[PDB]
DNA sequence: AAAAAGACTT
DNA sequence: GGAAAAATTTTT
DNA sequence: AAAAATTTTTCCAAGTCTTTTT
């Protein structure tokens, strides 16, 4: 069949669909008790422990490994949850954590790890092709005209919250979610999804100001958690259209924009210096505007609009560089910020004025917060906000990148290489830094070996030319000459195999300490790369997998190879 | 407003 | 998403 | 065949911006 929607004349404002129908999500397996020869011990003696008390006390023996479950934090918030999943005579002798053995428990699961790799062809068939039939009932919903695919249908099973950073939360319980935590969303003319039998939805509306079919509690942040569609949908993609398309108009004005704020930063109100100062730091380090949060509630994370007097040092001089402002915090999902930056002398004298009379815990854009931001980006163009400049950035990095660094009689494997360099200066750029692949980065030297040992058949093949071109001497002729001919041949398919070896070997490197896969999915106007690949010839799986060739169907189709961001 | 909530994005 | 699993594939 | 290196799914949150409450 293959839809394009983006052919049909743009959706309206206001309501989301017409008519919206599916079966609602799947819940996770019910719990399994432990059988009778995996033992809990408390105190030194065992324990059976009810169905409830006993699933939880599963989830800290499968982390059992981890670090995380030896830190206080962890334990406190573990313990305390666990405790009120207890019966009262569990609780009367269950006294804290530290006196349980969940050994036997552990073992055991790791034991089952090992046995299911371990299944006949005939069970781990079986259950892909249960899986496959649950897809095809479960993982697609009706919108307006057409069937669409559902993300994320199978609700994730209880455990145990971890987060990322420092979280005040890791430790709790995430319960399962059950029919009466459910609200469903479909139109009044569709058929109800029913509830497991016994079981009722909490609530079943008819929205059709919103995109979601079914919504929750999370009892963690007290956050509402989705079930909608996939990125291949028509309301997610055309969505995603619209956001490049706001970050192209943002193109034709952005130094106006940048006129106006380097002279905001000369004006009488603080406040009007502060805004500009912060649209400076968005602009050029692709700053986050950092929303407030609740303290002891996430992580202590920050961005533009959130920075603390103590995540910035003045430096007059610093290696040769004038008025260099040194960032260091963490950002979001606590990855570090770090960088010294040379800026506008204008800019370093309101940082010191920004910084005065305050503690380090204070706020260093005082009287300034994303709304106040965001209200006045409003005004400048219509649809602007702080995020917007993210997708600018990153978006004509990588075009001028592509234009700049693509060498027009390069391999292919030489052009993905410079297609992965660009990529990674808008990585660079965005903060989207990566730790080194646990231990597993010494798989460099694998492709070492490999590439010596391609050195060698080159070698090789080079002896063999070179006696071919001394036999051609004595008794020249065309058959000796045919010879050295295909003895030149070999040389350069080995010669070109190196060359890709060593790109790859190169490519890896460079991307050590690098996450692409951030920017690829959310802040590159795919049409570049579509344009890109057309232009040089270069098939656009070697770009986008499968997946992303779904998500990104409307700019492979909708996209020439003239196409400009 | 200005927190609190909800609904998207990354 | 991106590190860890798991499924595959390649080396040996 | 059996260990090792890859390619591919499986697991699990945190921000931004808009809309309602208080
Ligand atoms: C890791 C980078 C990033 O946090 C980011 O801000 O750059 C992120 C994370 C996650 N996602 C993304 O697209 C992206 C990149 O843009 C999707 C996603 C889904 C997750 C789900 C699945 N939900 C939505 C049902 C979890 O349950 C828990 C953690 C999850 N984390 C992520
Ligand atoms: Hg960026």
């Amino acid at each position: 069949q293959k839809w394009k929607w983006w052919e049909e004349e743009r959706y309206p404002e206001g309501i989301k669909w017409k008519f919206l129908e599916h079966k609602g999500p799947v819940f996770a397996p019910p719990y399994e008790p432990l059988p009778e020869n995996v033992k809990f011990y408390y105190d030194g003696k065992v324990m059976k422990l009810s169905p409830k008390a006993e699933e939880v006390a599963t989830f800290f023996a499968k982390m059992l490994d981890h670090e995380y479950t030896t830190k206080e934090i962890f334990r406190k918030n573990f313990f305390k949850d666990w405790r009120k999943e207890m019966t009262n005579e569990e609780k009367n002798i269950i006294t804290n954590l530290s006196k349980c053995d969940f050994t036997q428990m552990s073992q055991y699961f790791k034991a089952q790890t090992e046995a299911r790799k371990q299944m006949s062809k005939e069970e781990k068939l079986k259950i892909k092709e249960e899986n496959e039939k649950l897809l095809k009932e479960y993982g697609f919903c009706i919108m307006d005209n057409h069937k669409e695919r559902i993300a994320n249908f199978k609700i994730e099973p209880p455990g145990l919250f971890r987060g990322r950073g420092n979280h005040p939360k890791m430790g709790m319980l995430k319960r399962r979610i059950m029919p009466e935590d459910i609200i469903i969303n479909c139109s009044k003319d569709a058929k109800v999804p029913s509830p497991p039998p016994g079981h009722k939805w909490k609530e079943v509306r008819h929205d059709n100001k919103v995109t979601w079919l079914v919504s929750w509690t999370e009892n963690i942040q007290g956050s509402i958690k989705y079930i909608m569609l996939n990125p291949s949908s028509r309301i997610k993609g055309e969505k995603d259209w619209q956001k490049y398309e706001t970050a192209r108009r943002l193109k034709k004005c952005v130094d106006k924009i940048r006129n106006q704020y380097r002279e905001d930063w000369k004006s009488k109100e603080m406040k009007v210096r502060q805004r500009a100062v912060a649209l400076y730091f968005i602009d050029k380090l692709a700053l986050r505007a950092g929303n407030e949060k609740e303290e002891g509630e996430t992580a202590d994370t920050v961005g533009c609009c959130s920075l603390r007097v103590e995540h910035i040092n003045l430096h007059p001089e610093l290696d040769g560089q004038e008025y260099v402002v040194e960032f260091d915090f963490l950002g979001k999902d606590s990855i570090r910020y770090y960088n010294k930056v040379p800026v506008e002398k204008r800019v370093f004298k309101n940082l010191q004025l920004f910084m005065e009379n305050k503690q380090p815990e204070d706020d260093l854009f005082d009287r300034l917060n994303t709304g106040i931001l965001n209200k006045h980006l409003q005004d400048l163009m219509e649809g602007l906000t702080a995020k917007v400049f993210r997708t600018y950035n990153a978006s004509i990095t990588l075009q001028q990148q592509l234009k700049e660094l693509t060498a027009p009689d390069e391999n292919i494997p030489a052009k993905i290489l410079s297609y992965n360099r660009a990529n990674r200066a808008v990585a660079i750029l965005c903060n989207h830094q990566r730790a080194p692949p646990k231990t597993f980065e010494k798989s460099m030297m694998n492709l070492q070996t490999k590439i010596d040992a391609k050195k060698e058949q080159l070698a090789d093949a080079r002896r063999d030319l070179k006696s071919a071109k001394a036999d051609a001497k004595v008794m020249k002729d065309a058959k000796t000459k045919k010879v050295v001919e295909s003895k030149k041949k070999a040389v350069q398919r080995l010669e070109e195999q190196l060359m890709k070896l060593e790109v790859q070997a190169t490519d890896r490197e460079e991307n050590k300490q690098i996450a692409l896969g951030t920017s690829k999915l959310n802040y590159l106007d795919p049409r570049i790369t579509v344009a890109w690949c057309k232009k040089w010839g270069v098939p656009i799986e070697k770009i986008y997998n499968k997946t992303q060739r779904e998500k990104f169907a409307w700019a492979i189709d909708m996209a020439d190879e003239d196409y400009e961001f």
